[PDB]
């Protein structure tokens, strides 16, 4: 009765809008729907309940016994703990829809999406349009000073000129570490 | 260089939201994007130009020489004429995205989506959630007086109690003609 | 309980192999499966029954009361009659899988695939690889004397040097009529 | 120029047949194609070169400079080492198609498919048909003595009555460990 759907892809691939589109179908069928998003839409009075959380554990603190469809956006902000949470919810008969990043800016697998992709019934990898060539993009390009971020530049970075854009694998560049 | 993408499915399957999601990817790649819709969204100053039209012929009256991506929503409101228009635009190097109904309320193929599906590079049939059983829906149920519309009830209907909801083929009912 | 799945695309896109792959899943689940193909695979003793036919009408002459899954390959060799046949079979609780051409060599919609795409629950447009550039192909290129067939060359053609290959829309060429 | 396509799903979902179908499209476009499979199809004289291997490292020992398309079947028989091998081949301009199991019989993510799904441009999760209910399956059911394998039963098992069949999550059962 319950299953998991996984939506992934780079930044700017429309993951969040796709998650919302599928939750909206829940509303037209008069189902109860909620979405969880990291802390740090209605039709005929029935509405998507949105819920900000700091930790994946907060999900089970909510009463979900009457909820048909559970969304979870930006899953890369959580741990592999969210994997067992999502399996349990799907075994308790919920439709569960998770969205988040497949890779980080370096092109490295972004926990916990690998495992979610492996255990989910459905997987949809969305692609954006490369800011360079206009072909299908697959990667998130991080720029620091109009230049390709380095493999070892940290994610917390104070006062830096920082931008993100989608790129194809060919146009994606991770600059080498310094020494 | 140009191609066609077709988005179809019943009412309430999210066709319009999916068309917008794909056009938004155009904006993040700094492409120029427009959408046409029947008469009767920005990021960094670059915006989807929306354009209401009465007739498919109006499309060619617009200057489209710098437009990367052309959307066309609710194509069932137009004729098979839109087929050659969309082939020409795709041959002139545009990415073209059409959305509309696959079938009418009777379950009959809704012109001009059949031909567009046949000539398009990509086809995506979206499914909603059946208002009866909660399975994947495929059809638009028309109700008149809380009852299934008849195969021959007209679409223009004055003063009637009229509703639409998505249903699976099993729960979709077209009532017989009277005599 | 019954539905339709449509598999389409150009020649050489693997439609026939995809139809067989999906019918084989029927066998591993111990379902009874048949495939119809135009006239003019087992596992643990349970086998796909293959059936050659001249006319779509022959389908209803077969006893199908115990058949879970009905395949129909090369549907372009049949008429729009096959549309109501496939709707009836799906309404009688069968899973029905149709494969055939979306367009002919001219790029024109190939009856009866448009209507089938419109009324089917699922649609899968397969793409081959362009014999010229190696990108995703969408069209069937007909060659006569190492040259692009003409829009009006007939399909019955005696003694001619005739070849077919998949191409992208850009590399697909229909030569003009003579006068 | 190069990319990765990932084909996954349970046993009996047709992963191997889908991998072959996509490699065959390479042949019709006159591309050179090879497939690697664990040790322990032609058209107009141009043929898929099949190659049995014990170790993922053997792949780089082969001369691949003229190969357009590289297949790799049953990737669960290899290590995460195959991840960097597949990224390198895709960065050297090859189309790479990997197939293998998403989960093991226990429902646990099957290395190295998680990471491959995360770094691949395309992901296709195929589904079989549940041997119990006939709905879409997602899991591989292991049976020992007509009974559900236990979470801790090993995979090497001498003289046991052992069968596998695809099941939906609901009908999939992992029996508890003994003590
Ligand atoms: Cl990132
Ligand atoms: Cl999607
Ligand atoms: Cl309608
Ligand atoms: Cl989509
Ligand atoms: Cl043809
Ligand atoms: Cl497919
Ligand atoms: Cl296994
Ligand atoms: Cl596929
Ligand atoms: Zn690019
Ligand atoms: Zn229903
Ligand atoms: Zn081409
Ligand atoms: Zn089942």
């Amino acid at each position: 009765s319950g299953w998991i759907e996984c939506i992934t892809g780079s930044m700017f691939s429309g993951k969040s809008e796709e998650l919302i589109r599928r939750l909206r179908r829940g509303i037209y069928a008069k189902q109860k729907v909620v979405v969880f998003k990291p802390a740090i839409v209605s039709h005929n009075g029935n509405a998507i309940e949105a819920i900000n959380i700091s930790k994946a554990s907060e999900i089970m603190t909510h009463d979900l016994t009457n909820v048909d469809v559970i969304g979870i956006d930006e899953v890369q902000f959580f741990d592999d703990e969210i994997v067992s949470i999502v399996e349990k919810l799907s075994a308790d008969g919920h439709r569960v829809i998770v969205a988040g990043l497949d890779m980080d800016f370096r092109g490295e697998p972004f926990e916990p999406m690998p495992k979610l992709m492996a255990v989910s019934e459905q997987v949809t990898k969305l692609q954006a349009v490369c800011a360079v060539c206009g072909s299908s993009s697959s990667r998130t390009q991080r720029l620091i000073n109009g230049k390709p971020a380095k493999i070892d530049d940290p994610i917390i970075l104070v006062g830096a000129n920082e931008s993100y854009e989608p790129r194809c694998r060919a146009h994606h560049i991770v600059a080498p570490s310094d020494n």
